[PDB]
């Protein structure tokens, strides 16, 4: 791990745990001595360019990785600025940014829970279509005020919503830096989710972008695994309707709510999230 270490501080506030350690930033559970809250800290630390230094500090991997590496840095501020925009219950909530370390630090609430990729591997029994009802209205919500303000999430999966234990989604990260890095260092295996990303994220968008990520992650959860690479589909579309594999426990209504959600060209999908949500009423 490249992770500070507990009691480490920054001012009032004290690293507690690293509770994520990704390739391209690590999440801690630390303390506000302060205002005495746990908060998280999220530190941007692209491991293919950066390394931990002696003092704790960030440094280059190779002098060639300085302007990727302060490209990542300038996308995770933008990250950080579109999220401070908003104060939903279902958007990660920005308390604090700083520079530190030869790095950048976000302080954001702390959330209960663990994300739904981890819910989906550890408790799947928990994942029924009652479930997946409850789950939906505060999850179109949140997406929804991020269209009303003219933006885009571009990066829905399993991984980066998290789920409260109170079950309620919270919307934790857009992969902006990650997606940064990708594009300029030519590793375009980290900037779109392939089944999760539709046709017209390759090379149009808008709310309608975000609806078939939104359907990948249900198709995911009621059948295990997401739909075919939407570049595949365009060539020779493989997906085969939920409608007609018609898995155990799951109406006709939530199965075409999420077909149409996947459907292959941005015009045949519900154009906004509300258009999503009334495709799940009549029942
Ligand atoms: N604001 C937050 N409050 C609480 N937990 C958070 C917050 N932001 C991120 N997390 C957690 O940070 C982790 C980020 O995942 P990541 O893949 O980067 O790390 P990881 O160590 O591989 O963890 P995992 O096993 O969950 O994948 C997730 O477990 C997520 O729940
Ligand atoms: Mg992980």
């Amino acid at each position: 791990s490249n992770s500070l270490p507990s009691g480490y501080r920054f001012n009032e506030f004290e690293i507690q745990e690293a509770i994520g350690e990704g390739g391209f930033g690590i999440v801690y559970r630390a303390y506000d001595h302060q205002l005495e809250r746990t908060i998280a800290i999220k530190e941007y630390m692209p491991t293919s360019l950066a390394k931990r230094n002696d003092d704790l500090s960030i440094g280059l991997r190779g002098e060639r990785f300085g302007k990727t590496f302060q490209a990542g840095l300038n996308s995770f501020i933008q990250e950080a600025r579109l999220l401070a925009r908003f104060s939903h219950p279902g958007l990660l909530h920005v308390l604090r940014f700083w520079e530190e370390n030869g790095t950048a630090y976000m302080g954001t609430q702390f959330y209960s829970g663990t994300t739904l990729k981890n819910l989906q591997a550890q408790q799947p029994e928990k994942i029924d279509e009652a479930w997946i009802r409850r789950l939906l209205p505060p999850l179109f919500s949140a997406i929804n005020t991020i269209h009303q303000e003219g933006y885009l999430h571009r990066d829905i999966s399993l991984d980066n919503i998290q789920i409260q234990e109170s079950q309620l989604p919270v919307l934790l990260d857009f992969g902006s830096a990650r997606k940064e890095i990708g594009n300029l260092s030519d590793e375009t295996e980290i900037v779109l989710k392939p089944g999760f990303a539709p046709i017209e994220q390759y090379t149009e968008q808008g709310p309608w972008t975000d609806i078939y990520a939104l359907g990948a992650v249900l198709h995911t959860l009621i059948v295990g695994s997401p739909p075919p690479v939407s570049v595949v589909r365009s060539i020779e579309d493989s997906y085969q309707p939920l409608t007609e594999r018609r898995p155990a426990g799951y109406s006709p209504e939530l199965l075409r709510t999420v077909d149409r959600a996947l459907a292959l060209k941005p015009e045949d999908r519900p154009q906004t999230i509300d258009e999503m949500a009334e495709l799940l009423e009549h029942h």
